[PDB]
């Protein structure tokens, strides 16, 4: 990873893919995808300053303009700097229920919601958002790269370092495993498979994160 400004790092995963680490000391990842100059932004830094210091970068540096935006889930470091994405006048589009659970909380609101799985063309490559259940949020979603093989999964996701199930006051942990699964039966082909926080790796990391959350429903019913 090449280290930037504001806490800020990031690696390629492929010619239109990247991904980001904002550490906020807490470290969150989110996705970059380019296509002719266009920009997407899957997840946006904690706040507006970390994220406009990304934006930028991607202008600078990777000659993109970040046109579209789209969040995991309603937390701020899906939504945190989206205030500043909609000064800029990003396009934004999220599941429905992000939307609902924004508006209530007085967080600022993406733009155009759907309710199961949408196909948003940034110029032309494909970026497929599907709700398939609740899970870390009860709102989460993930984003396919067809094009490219490569899952954001979001927080739903753990890395294969992470042992805990962290916070669970959003979740619907029940429904968080039979979730993971039709992740892993959705996308079999994943090449890379990027989780909310820490290192991204392979599917492998569905099985990790279910199991994760299986040893934490079987802790809590002794
Ligand atoms: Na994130």
């Amino acid at each position: 990873s090449v280290k930037i400004s504001d806490d800020i790092s990031i690696t390629q995963l492929s010619d239109k893919v990247y991904t980001y680490v904002s550490l906020a000391m807490v470290p969150s990842n989110g996705m970059i995808v380019i296509n002719n100059h266009q920009a997407a932004l899957l997840d946006t830094p904690i706040n507006d300053a970390q994220t406009e210091t990304l934006v930028n970068w991607v202008a600078d540096s990777l000659h993109a303009k970040v046109t579209t935006f789209i969040p995991n889930h309603w937390h701020g470091d899906c939504i945190g700097g989206l205030g500043y994405l909609q000064k800029k006048g990003v396009q934004s589009y999220a599941n429905q229920m992000t939307i609902d659970l924004a508006k209530e909380k007085g967080l600022p609101v993406p733009e155009h919601g759907f309710t199961d799985s949408l196909t948003v063309s940034l110029d032309g490559m494909p970026l497929q958002c599907y709700y398939l259940g609740g899970g870390h949020a009860t709102d989460n979603i993930v984003v396919w790269l067809p094009t490219e093989n490569i899952l954001f999964g979001g927080c739903m996701l753990k890395d294969n370092q992470a042992t805990s199930i962290g916070n669970i006051s959003d979740a619907d942990v029940t429904a968080w495993p039979k979730t993971l699964d039709k992740v892993k039966a959705k996308f079999p082909s994943a090449r890379y498979v990027v989780p909310g926080h820490g290192d991204y790796g392979g599917t492998e990391l569905i099985e990790h994160t279910k199991q994760i959350v299986n040893q934490y429903i079987e802790s809590t019913s002794k």
